[PDB]
């Protein structure tokens, strides 16, 4: 049955709630982004209205075959009316097409649902600046002070410099990047751009990327693996066995692999700077784990919430254990006492 933290009070609405069958009292189903833990349950047999971004709607139609008459895309940063309730979609700084949703309830309550997000000070100048928010449905993925990670820009600098050095030293090295969902496209696009190459990938992944409105995409990606020296593979194949096998398939065009696994957080962050990251190596294969996150760090999350000053916080992540829930509630109280709201 649908959990309370996926239901928006005073409305007929649910958020990211497609795996529970027909939810009692639900007149419109919102989808924040196209990640499987959020879309789980949608298919061509769904016949209720789905409200989402343009990009998420492309993916619903093309990848899951949802029929067009039930997809309701909304423009961002624009006041819209849904079943008699004013809503606004905001950029979540997550993966392509990911949104936060502002609901203006008929009784005067304003609710922000962040979906999955990476808080940024640029959000402090969107339509959020213009009114008070009473209730916040918050992505608490990394809500503990041990979770620090560098900016996305530092991590991409590291990747570009590492790849450019390796290929200039050995023009017969292949770069491989792991993927299992949309998001983190900058990793493989930035590397291909510095090397003067397209990114090669499976037909299924190319289709997925063609749904994303990324400018000049036909210029950066391809299904012709032979012409590319940056290859995308499933995240599960980014290990010594999987990579040795791939290299066999390239027919002696290459004699070395440099591979990237963009993880979120790994405890190497508590001790080590990005500058100091080193690979695991076996023979002619090296594997770098890079801390490229599309979720808030602890400090980013804290700054957002202390700026917004909500009256009530509803966590949406790590809510299944009493120890996690108690930990989060203690941080929310600290934040409120330190800031004075
Ligand atoms: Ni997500």
């Amino acid at each position: 049955t649908c959990p309370f933290y996926k239901k928006i009070p005073g409305t007929g609405f649910t958020v990211d709630a497609f795996q529970y069958g027909v939810v009692e009292g639900c007149t419109a189903y919102f989808l924040t982004h196209f990640h499987s833990d959020h879309y789980a349950g949608l298919s061509k047999h769904f016949t209720f209205p789905v409200y989402c971004s343009e990009i998420t709607g492309n993916l619903l139609k093309n990848k899951l075959h949802v029929q067009e008459q039930y997809i309701h895309p909304l423009p961002l940063d624009t006041e819209c009316i849904v079943n008699g309730v004013k809503v606004v979609l905001l950029d979540a700084n997550h993966c392509p097409g990911a949104v936060m949703i502002l609901f203006y309830l008929p009784n005067g309550t304003v609710i922000l649902h962040t979906g999955d997000f990476r808080a940024d000070p640029s959000m402090e100048r969107s339509l959020l600046a213009d009114q008070k928010v009473h209730m916040l449905y918050l992505d608490t993925t990394y809500c503990s002070p041990e979770y620090t990670f560098p900016s996305q820009q530092e991590v991409i600098r590291f990747a570009i410099n590492t790849a450019f050095e390796a290929v200039t030293l050995n023009p017969h090295a292949l770069v491989v990047c792991g993927t299992y969902s949309i998001g983190k496209e900058k990793v493989f696009l930035a590397i291909a751009d510095v090397l003067g190459s397209k990114v090669g990938m499976s037909q299924e992944k190319y289709k997925t990327l063609q749904c994303l409105n990324i400018p000049e995409i036909n210029s950066l990606i391809t299904t012709d693996m032979c012409s590319s020296l940056v290859h995308l593979l499933p995240m599960m194949q980014i290990n010594f066995k999987g990579l040795q096998s791939h290299l066999k398939k390239c027919g002696g065009k290459y004699n070395q692999i440099l591979a990237f696994r963009p993880t979120g957080w790994t405890h190497s962050n508590k001790f080590t700077r990005i500058a100091d990251v080193i690979p695991q190596t076996k023979g002619n294969i090296s594997i770098y784990g890079i801390p490229y996150s599309e979720h808030s760090s602890y400090l980013e999350m804290k700054r957002f919430v202390q700026w917004l000053k909500p009256q009530k916080i509803i966590p949406t992540v790590n809510v299944g254990t009493w120890k996690s829930r108690s930990t989060m509630e203690k941080y929310f109280r600290e934040w409120k006492l330190e800031a004075g709201y």
